[PDB]
């Protein structure tokens, strides 16, 4: 594209490519806080001057929808108040591109301490598989930026993000005359999250309400799109 965070969103993309989607499994660094079905959700312990900032890392397997799919609703404003619960209110401060705008919204206090809103742009890019034998992937990716229209609040702390959505469809086709149907697909996600608070907090308390709100935000916003999406041609 030709807006002025192409460079950027390229930065961040790649960051994600290979940094993002590396195997936390068995990275001591990191431990598995929640597991429920094909949903694993691990976290990094990181404070920098009392600040909790933990690293989150999900990965998670959804029958019956498309990478492609799963993206496309992530990032669709359109459809954000079906399935997002902690967002106060938010709005589109501009429109850099058909696939690129900026969010300004404001959170539900679930944290012992003031109301956090946060400033970002947020991208929806296909990254190509180098053989037919590969998926492509999909990837939203949501990282602050600064914009004139959304100063500092005066009543609201500012956090700070970087998160990414990423996801491939796998497909195992049916043995004879059936064409592909949505039995025969799986998307595997890869969803990470840093947030910087923006100011203290109890760390136990954080931590609790991270292990919380993920895995809740994975399991209904998957759920959405498996029920938006059933029925209907797969869209690869
Ligand atoms: C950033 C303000 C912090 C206040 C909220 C504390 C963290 C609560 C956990 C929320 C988990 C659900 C995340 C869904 C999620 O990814 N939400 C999208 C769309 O609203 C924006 C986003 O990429 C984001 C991620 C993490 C935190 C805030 C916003």
């Amino acid at each position: 594209g030709t807006h002025r965070f192409v460079q950027k969103v390229e930065e961040m993309v790649q960051n994600h490519m290979t940094y993002s989607l590396q195997d936390v499994g068995g990275d001591a660094n990191w431990q598995l806080v929640v597991e429920e079905g094909e949903m694993k959700v691990y976290r990094r312990e990181v404070e920098e001057n009392g600040i909790v900032l933990d690293p989150l890392k999900a990965t998670h397997a959804v029958k019956g929808v498309t990478g492609h799919e799963v993206c496309n609703y992530f990032w669709n404003v359109d459809v954000r108040n079906d399935w997002e619960t902690t967002i106060e209110n938010f709005h589109v401060v501009e429109t850099l591109a058909d696939n690129a705008i900026i969010i300004y919204q404001t959170h539900k206090r679930v944290w012992p301490a003031s109301q956090r809103d946060v400033l970002y742009l947020s991208v929806i890019r296909k990254i190509p598989a180098l053989t037919e034998n590969d998926p492509e992937t999909w990837i939203v990716c949501n990282f602050s930026v600064d914009h004139d229209s959304a100063p500092l609040n005066n009543r609201c702390v500012r956090a700070k993000i970087n998160v990414a959505m990423i996801c491939q469809t796998l497909v195992s086709p049916p043995e004879g005359n059936q064409e592909i149907s949505r039995d025969n697909i799986l998307c595997k996600i890869t969803y990470v999250a840093n947030v910087n608070p923006g100011g203290w907090a109890p760390a136990s308390v954080l931590r609790a309400v991270a292990k919380r709100e993920y895995p809740k935000f994975l399991k209904r916003f998957t759920s959405y799109v498996q029920e938006k999406t059933a029925g209907k041609p797969i869209l690869f």
